[PDB]
């Protein structure tokens, strides 16, 4: 999206050659209109895939995912952080290593919100090493649901996440693909 | 909001005398259409208040706040969990005791996303004891901004939150008001 690309160029802040900060419009402060466009762009790409539900992870993935679900007319389920001490009957879980925090946590979704008849569209804000995406894929398959694809708002093409993810055979749609972050500048994939 | 009250009646699950679960459409799985209606209702109520920004807290408040922001045409800033062990200046913080998790945590907002020029609409999913609301109000005042009011999706009128905020001179707009959760049933305020 030229709209997303421009937002990144003028508002994004290059933390290092490995991290891009977009707190002004995606990760802390949210630009609703831009989110609507993002959701519409995602819906367009999966319009005829027969998606029945969208799955994301709290909390940055929520806005993009909700707008997408609004356009496609399907519910949105967001995975939540978990680790608690008790018996959670029918709870889909997965271990995810945070790329930005370098810590490991467990994400989860109540089994009751996903069924083997669901054809899911996974959505998330960033794609780096692919940990979060794999985690989501794992949760969806645990419910016996099928996966129509993976929508990413910003993908760092220079990181292994993308290549490792497409190995599974799931269609990966990244709205903005960054080739480099070197020299405090964002260069998109040509 | 009749549409919201019906959702609560048919899908809401009374957990205890103090907690209502609505994981099927508001807190885990999200119903986008309903979120949009909720967003428009809030926007309608504050249509002429001169709102410049919305402030909420991750993660359940995000969806209702974003739709409100889309309708009103303003940005949405969501407070995030923060380690009192961290630093970062200009950072606006508050201490919130989670009604449902029953644990204390620090929430924070980058001071760059709020200015004394702002006129804020605070939004959250539930109102119980007023803990989260008090945290957002503190953060907003820390930035020197003014407050139009607090939009709440589901209020438990039988708990102290609303009375406390009202007594403090804050406008409270709750779309659904519950008078009691006793006997495992939802009874709205008449
Ligand atoms: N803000 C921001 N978050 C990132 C960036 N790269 C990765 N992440 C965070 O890390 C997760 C993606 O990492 P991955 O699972 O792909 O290894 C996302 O949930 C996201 O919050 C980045 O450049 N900027
Ligand atoms: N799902 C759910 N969350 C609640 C309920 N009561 C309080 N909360 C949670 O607690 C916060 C409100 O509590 P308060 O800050 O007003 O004491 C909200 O952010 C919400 O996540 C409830 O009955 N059901």
């Amino acid at each position: 999206m030229e709209a997303l690309k421009r937002k990144i160029e003028e508002e994004g802040v290059v933390l290092s050659d490995q991290v891009l900060k977009v707190d002004s419009f995606l990760n802390h402060q949210i630009d609703p209109l831009l989110m609507q466009r993002i959701g519409d762009e995602f819906a367009s790409r999966f319009a005829k895939d027969g998606i029945t539900k969208i799955v994301t992870i709290e909390s940055s993935g929520i806005a993009p995912a909700v707008m997408t679900g609004l356009k496609l007319g399907v519910p949105v389920v967001f995975a939540r952080k978990h680790k608690s001490l008790t018996l959670t009957d029918n709870l889909l879980t997965a271990s995810v290593y945070s790329f930005t925090k370098q810590t490991e946590s467990q994400i989860a979704v109540s089994g009751t919100h996903l069924s083997d008849q669901d054809h899911v569209l996974i959505i998330d804000d960033f794609l780096a090493n692919g940990q979060a995406a794999h985690g989501l894929v794992s949760i969806v398959k645990q419910a016996g649901a099928s996966i129509a694809g993976i929508g990413i708002v910003i993908e760092k093409s220079f990181q292994p996440g993308r290549d490792e993810l497409v190995k599974l055979g799931y269609r990966v749609e990244s709205l903005a693909r960054i080739q480099s972050l070197e020299e405090g500048k964002v260069s998109f994939v040509q």
